[PDB]
């Protein structure tokens, strides 16, 4: 992870963090609609008619969550990812979400819309699509080792 690519992540999330919960409310909907199967790992939600979701207290309060936890990971980003407080961020994701077996394919499709929607707040370059990839990968790459053992 370069020195350009760590700014530019930091720059472009800014503007996303700006409005949390208008972004993770935007975040959860695309992402139940574009992958529905997800659905069933939140029991609570699918309860509930699918267009009455987005104005819904525990659905706006939870997608703020995800994105927190995500600005603390961008807040502890250095070059190479060098420093151990971003492996912090990543192994608490572990030892919060291993009890569940979400496969990581559904971790997948959550990166692709969470980098789909701050390209709609900021428009990103192929450069820094690139980056924001590298970035989940890793955050991933760690989260799954840590689960693997448990
Ligand atoms: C970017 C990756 C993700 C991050 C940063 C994240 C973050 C979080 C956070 C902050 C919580 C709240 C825990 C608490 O309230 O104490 C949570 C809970 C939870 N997570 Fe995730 N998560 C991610 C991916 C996923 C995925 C892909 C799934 C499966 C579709 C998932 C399923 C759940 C479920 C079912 C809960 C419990 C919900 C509740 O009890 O209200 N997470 N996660």
């Amino acid at each position: 992870m370069n020195s350009e690519e760590v700014n530019d992540i930091k720059r472009t999330w800014e503007v996303v963090a700006a409005k949390m919960t208008e972004a993770g409310v935007e975040m959860l909907k695309r992402y139940f609609k574009k992958y529905p199967h997800n659905l069933n790992h939140f029991p609570w939600f699918k309860e509930i008619p699918f267009d009455d979701l987005p104005e819904n207290a525990r659905f706006k309060t939870h997608g703020t969550r995800i994105l927190r936890q995500v600005d603390e990971g961008v807040k502890a980003l250095s070059v190479d990812f060098g420093d151990k407080k971003f492996d912090d961020v990543w192994k608490k994701l572990a030892q919060t979400h291993h009890e569940k077996k979400v496969e990581r394919r559904s971790y997948n499709e959550l990166k692709d819309i969470i980098i789909e929607v701050v390209c709609s707040c900021v428009k990103l370059n192929e450069k820094q699509v690139h980056a924001y990839h590298k970035f989940f990968d890793r955050a991933y790459d760690i989260a799954f080792a840590e689960m693997a053992k448990m």
